[PDB]
């Protein structure tokens, strides 16, 4: 057995103090950064005045030589709109995808000009994202496909046929000359004799990045190889300043290129970068290393080192390394890199680069709560690191190769000027993008210009390749802040355009401030609340800090005992072991005798008058500390969830911060809402499941809390040591014991807290099974006041995710593999039913079944696990049986082989099943396996019915590109949780409220506006919660009323028409990149047991305003009581004698007295399917309290996160 977290995560190699030095600016202070970088930029009033003139006659020459692009001459010509515009580059793509150029010219004359272009050539505006920025310089996230179309459609009835042949010749140039220098190496290479002629030198990239599966990683090797070859064979001998060279991305020649699986990459990556470098080496080219996302840097030094040296790669100068001036350690990163090229004795080439990710670096240090950016967010600043790193970099030409990677004129002068008088090839170079950079570098190259060479980035790869890296040049070039943008913007100056950055940021009133709009990651939401902090598995420091934490949690002796208000209880004693390996004990739970859980509620009752007496503010200040605590306590509290739940680190850390993250917004919304009418409802019994043995324990325990009531803590049975740490830490920022008591203990614990007497309401995660049960005990119960007992209950979904062919299947395999396998699929938002367009469904399944044998299954205490065991044998048990099922009858299984060390715990392989229709799958799998179903793109709205015909609703995604799919899709799924190109788990406390319809629980969402509401006895009006809607038969409702004579009630439903929030529509704050949606709607058709018929109507009046339909007990006897109503309200209105056959319904309003209601209250419980959520009063009530209904809980809240960076960049943050 070997000892916890002793193989955690192990560095490469020991960090020497140059490695250090990087590791520790990783997210330094943007303040702190600037100041060295100002000084080592700074060059003399002389230089400075040169540059300035150098950069203004680069401007005023590219300013000056012929612009109008052939696009925009295009759209002149034949006056077409920017929707146009696009379309017509839309059809263009599509038409030059047929191969025989006179089959082509046959379509477009005899059936694409003469009318229906629909009719013949997925999508055909599948890529009009990228068009969009070609024609109109801006970047949408998503298609509006109808617009589109209709844009098609008129201009090819306006102009016809030389339109489209315009449009073809247009997009031809752009895709085979413009945007790639050209579709193969070997077309590529022709294309360059003439600016090689002209001094230019070229290194080609082929366009290839981020394998998903073995299979991708090698086709980019064989073709980096061959393109090795040819450019090696052209190359001819002219070495490695005057010949051509190849840049590479190592992300494409691994599927797993990442810290958290270094090993792999060393021993796996690392000989095929050394295979290609020594063919390299063979020809004497160059290789470049590209640079990649920040959280890839120092693993890729790791691999730089080993071949520089490596005595076989020896005698060859051509090795190259990207640094990124955006970057917070590119001068330490320089500093490292020249020391090993003195050490290597190789001449390192270093192209410096601002930096192509920046967009993406802030959305993920925000998503993961990291202290500050690794990147800088003032453009500005970006400038003065390039430069500054240009000066390190010019002092070092005798043991490296600058290349100076840019297109802006005012950085190329500055560094032209700082370099000095003296030049020989080979001493340095210039570098720029094919079909970009040219303009300025005709300034440059030549005996007649500045006489210093620039090497082309020549993108290689078909039309299909290059529609990714299209996106990020084009965005990066259009950004309201890039040089590119600024030339072509009239409005700016040569004066603007020549400042000096290195001047403009020293006089700033603080040097190296953080851009005002973007917030660092603590500060998201702003004066609400503290964002929670996260740990970065990236960082060597944050690794071994956290190896030696998790090393000491480990040899705590945890425990876990009954906690009651007059201290620990005696019972029965057992061990608690780590569910990746029994032989690791964890911790030894004391759990809870049937006695003493009664106890515990009489204990309870007896303290609440004293904990609901605490004011609210200050019973928030508890969960505020209890959130302190749990942030300063993080790493041991990770090793405690790794070892007892089977959790990877990852998944620990995002636990951790999601308890955080209940404890501060239910303080919040606490400190926004309750006040002294607010009353508590008494002892809650709070029973949580195994899966989130901390947040979802936390979340539930901490909001019942909050609100006034004392809480019994019931904790998942296979996890009470957590949930002991939590009541121990909520205990020491001061919530008193008697207000809060641990209980642990199997169901039969649970089950003697919930039929206790002075049991007041109930919060239960888990199985529906047992909520179903929970409910029928609470049937029989009243409150004191003569009310049902409230139950929420979250119980897991049946979840579906949706791929039309406009998806890019690379993200999507990436989402479908998180949601599907993270955590084991232990997760009640996993991705169960994955659902594949049919013309893309074979290429998905194949990417998918690769990627998914790429996943390390083991013991969790190891960096390089992605997928733990599952939590005990008998869930093992039943996800196996499942998997056999499916297989015995003729389904397709793919499963990953499990090492034979998983043999100790219990582990289930991540599994793929094929079936045919979603009716194959009868019951939630909670484990790790994805059912996968393929269908026809008319049938989307059957198939939309048959994930809503499951009866569950928590989780649901949809990748596409096309609004009109979004639009449909949205609208007819029914389901709490919508993500929009992105995974469809991990839900961020009040970013995405968490909680579903259905058989997926009652409400109110966690981490919700409405959830506090719900453990008091009377609500209050959550914060933002009002719309200024009217359901209009409601309106309809109320008129008649009026013609009945009913005036009380008319005006009683008018109240309600206004009172309901029924059609909020508010986004919340998160983080840039995502828009994330909270609305209230109608919860479907409400069951109405009336008694009397003022009560009918008032019920009615409550159900008709939150947009319900009804259906109204024909028992009561009171259908003469709805004569005559108008045919919009008849609509809504059924009658149900047999409650059972007109279900499901959405929720229940009943009217009797307390027996009345208790007998309903059981017969409702006893209604198949979704448990309803009940309110029941008395005829009384209905006429003194207007409330008496509450309309809180006849709405349905729907949260929609949409990923709005997943065309490739952000929008408004590039208008930053
Ligand atoms: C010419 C060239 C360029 C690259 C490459 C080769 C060659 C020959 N390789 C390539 C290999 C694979 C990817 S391409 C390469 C790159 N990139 C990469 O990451 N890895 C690579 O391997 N690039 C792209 C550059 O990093 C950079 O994005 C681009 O060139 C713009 O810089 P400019 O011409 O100085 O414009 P300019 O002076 O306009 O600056 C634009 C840049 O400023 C930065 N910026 C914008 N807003 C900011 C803000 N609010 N705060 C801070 N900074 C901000 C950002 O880096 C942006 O790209
Ligand atoms: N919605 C979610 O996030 C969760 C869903 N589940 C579902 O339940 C299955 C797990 O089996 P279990 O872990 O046994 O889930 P379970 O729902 O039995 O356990 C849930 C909680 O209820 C308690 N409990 C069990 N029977 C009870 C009873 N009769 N009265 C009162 N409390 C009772 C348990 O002790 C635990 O604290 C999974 O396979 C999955 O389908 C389980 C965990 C989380």
């Amino acid at each position: 057995a070997p000892a916890p977290f002793a193989d955690f995560a192990p560095p490469v190699r020991p960090q020497s103090t140059l490695r250090r030095a990087i590791t520790a600016a990783y997210r330094r202070p943007e303040t702190e950064c600037l100041p060295p970088l100002v000084e080592a930029a700074t060059q003399s009033k002389e230089i400075r005045d040169a540059a300035a003139s150098t950069a203004r006659k680069l401007i005023e020459a590219l300013r000056g030589k012929h612009s109008g692009s052939g696009v925009e001459g295009l759209v002149q010509e034949y006056s077409l709109s920017s929707q146009e515009g696009v379309a017509l580059m839309c059809l263009a793509e599509a038409l030059l995808r047929i191969p025989d150029t006179a089959t082509r010219d046959a379509l477009i004359r005899d059936k694409i000009a003469d009318g229906n272009w629909k009719s013949h050539l997925r999508s055909l505006f599948v890529n009009a994202a990228t068009w969009g920025l070609v024609v109109t310089g801006k970047l949408t996230s998503t298609v509006n496909d109808r617009s589109l179309a209709a844009a098609l459609t008129r201009l090819i009835s306006r102009c016809g046929e030389p339109v489209i042949r315009r449009g073809v010749d247009m997009a031809m140039r752009m895709m085979g000359e413009q945007f790639v220098t050209g579709e193969t190496i070997r077309e590529a290479l022709k294309r360059s004799k003439e600016l090689e002629e002209k001094g230019f030198s070229y290194s080609y990239d082929m366009l290839g990045e981020a394998a998903t599966t073995a299979a991708d990683a090698e086709r980019y090797y064989r073709d980096y190889e061959s393109a090795i070859h040819a450019i090696g064979k052209a190359s001819a001998g002219r070495g490695i300043y005057e010949g051509p060279g190849i840049s590479i991305k190592l992300s494409a020649l691994h599927p797993r290129y990442s810290r958290a699986q270094a090993a792999r990459v060393m021993g796996e990556l690392l000989p095929r970068v050394k295979a290609l470098a020594l063919l390299a080496k063979n020809y004497d080219i160059g290789l470049n290393i590209d640079a990649e996302e920040a959280d890839r840097l120092e693993l890729s030094l790791d691999l730089l080192e080993v071949l520089c040296l490596d005595g076989d790669l020896s005698g060859w100068n051509g090795m190259g390394f990207v640094v990124q001036a955006y970057g917070k350690r590119c001068p330490f990163v320089l500093d490292f890199i020249i020391d090993l090229a003195r050490r290597s004795g190789r001449r390192i080439m270093v192209r410096l680069v601002k930096g192509a990710y920046w967009d993406a670096e802030i959305k993920r240090a925000q998503l993961d709560g990291l202290a500050d950016f690794p990147v800088f967010t003032r453009k500005i600043h970006t400038d003065v690191s390039y430069i500054a790193c240009a000066a390190k970099l010019l002092a070092a030409t005798d043991v490296v190769f600058p290349q100076f990677a840019t297109h802006n004129a005012q950085t190329l002068a500055a560094i032209y000027h700082m370099a000095g008088k003296d030049f020989h090839v080979g001493k340095y170079e210039f570098q720029c993008l094919h079909g970009m950079g040219e303009p300025l570098y005709e300034e440059v190259v030549g005996r007649g210009k500045l006489d210093r060479p620039c090497r082309i980035y020549a993108p290689v790869g078909t039309h299909e390749t290059l529609l990714a890296y299209l996106v990020r040049r084009l965005l990066e070039n259009g950004a309201n802040s890039s040089f590119v943008h600024r030339i072509n913007d009239p409005k700016v100056s040569i004066d603007e355009l020549i400042a000096d950055p290195v001047e403009v940021v020293r006089a700033m009133p603080v040097v190296g401030a953080k851009h005002d709009r973007i917030a660092l990651p603590a500060e998201l939401f702003g004066d609400a609340r503290t964002n929670s902090a996260g740990l970065d598995l990236s960082n060597e420091e944050t690794l071994a800090s956290l190896t030696e934490a998790l090393r000491e949690s480990a040899a705590m002796k945890w425990t876990a005992l009954p906690q009651l208000a007059t201290g620990p209880a005696a019972g029965e004693t057992r061990t608690v072991l780590n569910p990746g390996d029994h032989r690791d004990v964890v911790g030894s739970v004391t759990e809870t005798s049937e006695e003493d859980a009664r106890r515990a509620v009489r204990l309870a009752a007896d303290a609440a008058p004293d904990w609901a007496a605490v004011p609210p503010s200050e019973r928030a200040a508890c969960l505020d500390r209890a959130a302190e605590l749990m942030q300063a306590r993080m790493p041991t509290l990770l090793g405690l969830i790794i070892r007892e739940a089977g959790k990877s680190a990852l998944n620990a850390i995002a636990e951790v911060r999601e308890a955080i993250d209940f404890l501060r917004y239910y303080a919040e919304q606490t400190r926004r809402t309750l006040g002294p009418g607010h009353g508590p409802l008494g002892p809650i019994v709070c029973i949580s499941p195994w899966n989130f043995p901390l947040a979802i324990f936390t979340g539930q325990i901490a909001a019942a809390l909050v609100a006034g009531n004392p809480v019994l803590a019931k904790p998942a049975e296979e996890t009470p040591l957590i949930a002991a740490e939590g009541v121990r830490i909520l205990r020491e920022a001061g919530i008193p014991a008697s207000a809060l008591q641990l209980l642990p203990g199997d169901g039969r614990v649970g089950a003697a807290l919930v039929a206790a007497a002075e049991t007041a309401g109930v919060m239960f995660t888990g199985s529906t099974e047992v909520a179903r049960l929970i409910q029928a005990q609470l049937a029989d119960r009243l409150s004191p006041a003569g009310r049902p007992i409230p139950l929420i209950a979250e119980t897991g979904g049946q979840n579906a995710m949706i791929v039309d062919s406009s998806a890019l299947a690379e993200q999507v395999v990436g989402d479908v593999i998180t949601s599907a396998f993270d955590s084991a699929g232990q997760r009640c938002s996993a991705l169960r039913v994955l659902c594949l367009q049919e013309d893309v469904a074979d290429r998905i399944l194949t990417m998918l079944k690769g990627a998914l044998h790429e996943l390390h299954i083991g013991r969790t205490d190891r960096l390089s696990v992605d997928v733990g065991p599952v939590i005990t044998s008998e869930a093992k048990d039943n996800i196996e049986k499942h998997i056999e099922r499916m297989r015995g009858l003729g389904r397709k299984v793919e499963q990953i082989g499990l090492a034979s060390e998983t043999g100790v715990g219990t582990f289930v392989p991540p599994t793929i099943i094929e079936l045919e229709k979603l009716s194959d799958l009868q019951r939630e799998v909670f484990g790790p396996v994805l059912h996968v179903i393929r269908y026809r793109r008319d049938d989307l709205d059957r198939l939309v019915d048959d994930v809503n015909a499951t009866g569950y609703g928590l989780t649901f995604g949809l990748h596409t590109r096309l609004d009109e799919t979004i639009a449909h899709v949205t609208s007819r799924i029914k389901a709490g949780n919508l993500y929009i190109n992105r995974n469809i788990i991990g839900a961020v406390v009040g970013v995405q409220p968490f909680g579903g319809r259905g058989l997926s629980g009652t409400g109110p969402k966690a981490g919700g506006p409405l959830y506090l509401g719900r453990l008091v006895t009377t609500a209050p009006v959550p914060p933002q919660h009002s719309s200024v809607h009217t359901d209009p038969v409601l309106l309809d409702f109320a008129k008649w009323l009026d013609g009945k004579g009913a005036r009380a009630e008319a005006e009683a439903a008018r109240n309600a028409g206004s009172s309901s929030a029924l059609g909020l529509d508010l986004e919340l704050p998160g983080p840039v990149g995502e828009r994330n949606l909270y609305t209230l709607h109608a919860r479907g058709r409400i069951l109405l047991v009336p008694a009397t018929e003022s009560g009918l109507y008032h019920q009615l009046a409550a159900a008709l305003a939150t947009g319900n339909s009804v259906a109204i007990d024909a028992a009561s006897g009171l259908q003469a009581s709805l004569k005559n109503l108008p045919q919009t309200v008849g609509l809504r209105v059924s009658w149900s004698k047999d409650w059972a056959a007109d279900g499901p319904f959405a929720g229940a309003l009943v009217e009797g007295d307390a027996e009345r209601i208790r007998a309903v209250n059981k017969a409702i419980a006893a209604l198949p399917g979704p448990l309803l959520l009940v309110q029941a009063a008395s005829s009384g009530e209905i006429a003194r309290n207007p409330d008496a209904y509450c309309l809180n809980w006849l709405v349905e809240e729907v949260s929609a996160s949409i990923n709005t960076a997943a065309a490739g960049g952000n929008a408004s943050l590039m208008a930053i």
